[PDB]
């Protein structure tokens, strides 16, 4: 409807969330600790292609866990639901690495994302694999900003002892397809987490998922309907770490958060969004972003089961 | 759109699911073991009021766990989200009785339903409490069949040792509101499970939830929008026992199953349904009903994230 | 050897432990909250019959969990290792009520003691059952003080919601022998916990276990060698609540603590002891008693693996 | 007493256990699968130095987990109870890698042994560390057979994905002393597991523990009394994998089993023993060895709490 009046509300919601100074910027690597707690940006991209931005929407930041639903969508687009879910589950967990079937709980947890990473473009080397994913992300963003943080990659690889423990654990329990270089897969996993985006480019990626796989700025089909439906289902139940259950109840929208302070939000057949503010709460979610998401659903009535 | 052609498809889906002879009729009490495995009925009730039935849709059966979302909707309608969720959670579990906050995981598990039962019409005796719930269920069904099985009630009460263990456990951990007769609450809980419905009357109850709290045959407001949205959210993630996660992924519709073989299904702003076939699978869900639900979403594209 | 010099050391150890004012007297029932934190008594009874007492050794207090190894010894004496352990385990746990075989972990936990209680003198009523156990305890104490607290019994029964939850849970999982009145068994369980002893009489009970089932003051055989060996094994690994593992490592003696502040200690083929001080630590063990036990083993070198 | 008559009983017990053909020889590496299921040897070495052997007592086999109590005894001998237990627990577990304090449950589990390995001779390289342990083992065996299997070492290192997952997990949770080369510690761990012994030499090692740290054939003090007492306590409760609880109850002797089929058994102030038969049961313990241990305690009454 009237997009001009909608932007005035997005600005009001941005201003209300801006007053939330709580949270702690992630500091496990210097590449995250660097960031200012005052950084806050909201970008909207509708299914029709209408754009609106407010705040620090052109400052690049790492996708981190926000890439998990994207690399999962590529795996389903290329291999289908059946092949992918032979290796990874489709529901949240109650932490342990595997479920009762010796499979990672879902693609939104580290163990699940490491296994999904092992399914994408099997056979070729990591350089070709990375280019393949980058090309897919470029199409999803409509050729907008998609970069890479070598400093983040080197730091994640050097300090990722928990991810190496997950790696050897999955190797022991035969979780990867036959003939997988586990360490090479971890390198590719760290590379994908280090991919940089801005609120603006990432809002187009979420808009592609909100428009059934079609990019709203190019009209091009990037992902299959099967891939989008699966990704949105798992974003609705597993996207916000331990807050996933409460986010499904109070917000009810497919979303995915990252340690850099990003929250990739999808409003089915309406719009794509990307909120970003580095200070995270006890669950690891953006404080300003979680506040904004609660206000957006309460104002525009976007909830899955809102009449 | 064309309802006449839609019924032809409902009949085809009914006929396909009829060929599924697997499952085991519940036998923990004689009142359930009595039932024929061949009983199979599907009833539809749209938001506009259009009805269609196929099979054994007039044979009464107990709601059992299908009442859990209904008594939860009454609690939220009368007390609001905040009061209710001080006593019960809003997400599934990974079994234990309480979560990390000494609260039952969600209203769709026995411990959660026992606590919800303790919130409805506090102060009055069980006879007034039961009449209050029956009146609400009558309004939800549009004054259609809502009965009671005294044989089921007596049997559930005499053999419900697990529910008495849950009862004393919740009493020890101070889960009920101050001044609660725990045993009286268990009696009321067993009474609610023993309420009988037919596929036809129960399809109107699910249609009230699909029509934002308005009964499609009376036009009357039965439940508040807050109550309906909460009930549908928890039916989407906790309604099908251990199959809840897989049902959210493959079907993506608010539904609730019972040990009598019933599956109360809701299609938001479209229709209400009730499938019933006594033989249950290893998860405790109706074999014919689960098969029908998968076929319905694959044919009419009713999934939450289907474009 | 020289008993006169040994008593001087027992008095020194008593005086050192007396300075430990920490802990909290149990207050879940008024019958325990009543007790003074300054009460502290140590009684010794050697295998030869030599006695020594220091402090409040004639003030009666409830056995509480200190009765658990005693009622277990009666069950093995009458039914044998094989019959008893068909219903209860023989090792500690990592809380849940049952192990992977749907059996309580060991006889020193509430669920294990409730099941052991259901094996003693089956067939007769609770009045005959209680007299049978009291007669056994009298023989174990050499006809010394063995009383009963009706106030404790009434209070434990009225507030024992956790024990009723355990009771119905064991009934559901078919843990009791066929034809058991679960509620009657709980009544008998509460009665056994309410049996009163003094440090002096209880030291003779521990001396019977230290003298292979023979009472050191009467010379009479009370328990079979099979019963004593089993009881001592389980006291060594399960007797001190969550501190059992640390007590096995640092003290290495068969012991059992109770909520009244008692610690029934056994020194194989040497002596029986009973320490009592109502203030308990975070694990539920007597602060003065735990301190005394560590000092006794460090001074006299009584540890199981001390050369 | 009469050693000549005792050997006749050891031979009878050997012959009875020889008839037990059940079990499966470990096959995760070819170096274990190689072994014959018919291999069976029992060696005795008393505190006085009296020796007796029956069966395949001169065929070398890897210590494997039988080295865990030995390397733990060296750590306590050099660093004391307090320093060692800052890094590792002192009790069994209910599998997870760490306890509630982010410490491995006990030194008899892989995670506990890897951490113990990181405490021995810190500072020097792995070649000096290995020589230090070998020298200690030589003194414990009275200069008898102590060798090394390079084939086992290479195979354990190449296939030890579970141990590498444990390694990175302990590194993430800061379980090792500051400045530890985790991979170098894993190499040393694999080397210690690959040390070879015969029933004869290993019976002298167990006799040193049974003689309070003194080697019965040399009279030399190898381990401190504090080290021996701690090792024996943890062998009594954690030495037989998941059968530890049942072995403590029915046998009640400090013992430690290995995947090669060895069971290092200690009889305090009486004798040291080593039973070996490659076929293992579902718990990972030697079938012939477990049978022999039950018969030995039933015949000679060696149990900890046997009068
Ligand atoms: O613990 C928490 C939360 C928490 C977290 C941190 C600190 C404090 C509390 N909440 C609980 N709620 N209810 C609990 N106990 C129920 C009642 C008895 N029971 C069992 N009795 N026996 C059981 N046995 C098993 O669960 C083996 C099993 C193994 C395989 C297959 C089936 C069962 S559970 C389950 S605990
Ligand atoms: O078990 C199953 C399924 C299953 C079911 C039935 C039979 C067989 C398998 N799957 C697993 N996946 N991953 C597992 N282990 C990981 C790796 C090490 N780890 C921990 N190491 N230490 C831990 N410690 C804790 O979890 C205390 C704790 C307590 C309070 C707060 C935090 C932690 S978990 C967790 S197990």
């Amino acid at each position: 409807p009237d997009f001009m009046s909608f932007t005035s509300h997005i600005d009001e919601l941005y201003e209300s969330a801006k007053k939330q100074s709580g949270g702690k910027v992630a500091d496990y690597i210097p590449q995250l600790a660097k960031f200012s707690p005052d950084l806050w940006g909201v970008s909207v991209c509708t299914v029709d292609g209408q754009r609106h931005s407010t705040g620090d929407t052109k400052v690049p930041f790492c996708l981190q866990s926000c890439v998990k639903p994207l690399k999962y969508a590529i795996a389903v687009n290329d291999l289908g639901t059946e092949y992918v879910h032979r290796y990874v589950g489709k529901e949240p967990s109650g932490k342990l690495f595997l479920n009762e079937d010796d499979k990672p709980h879902n693609p939104m947890v580290n163990a699940g994302a490491i296994v999904v990473t092992s399914l994408i473009k099997q056979g070729v080397n990591n350089a070709e694999k990375f280019d393949y994913v980058m090309q897919f992300l470029n199409k999803m963003a409509g050729n907008e900003y998609v970069g890479f943080s070598n400093a983040t990659f080197q730091s994640e690889r050097e300090s990722g002892d928990r991810n190496f423990a997950i790696g050897y654990y999955l190797k022991e329990k035969k979780c990867f397809p036959e003939g997988t270089d586990m360490v090479g897969i971890l390198d590719f996993y760290f590379q994908l987490c280090s991919i940089e985006v801005t609120c603006e480019s990432a809002s187009v990626m979420a808009a592609t998922l909100a428009n059934g796989g079609f990019c709203p700025i190019t009209g091009e089909r990037v992902l299959s309907p099967e891939a989008v439906r699966n990704t949105l289902s798992l974003m609705h139940s597993c996207g916000m770490y331990d807050f996933s259950g409460q986010f499904a109840f109070h917000v009810g929208l497919p979303a995915k958060s990252g340690v850099a302070g990003g929250i990739l939000l999808v409003v089915p057949n309406v719009m794509g969004m990307m909120c970003w503010s580095p200070p995270l709460d006890k669950m690891g979610n953006s404080v300003k972003g979680i506040h904004f998401c609660h206000d957006l659903v309460s104002l525009c009535n976007f909830h899955n089961y809102d009449n």
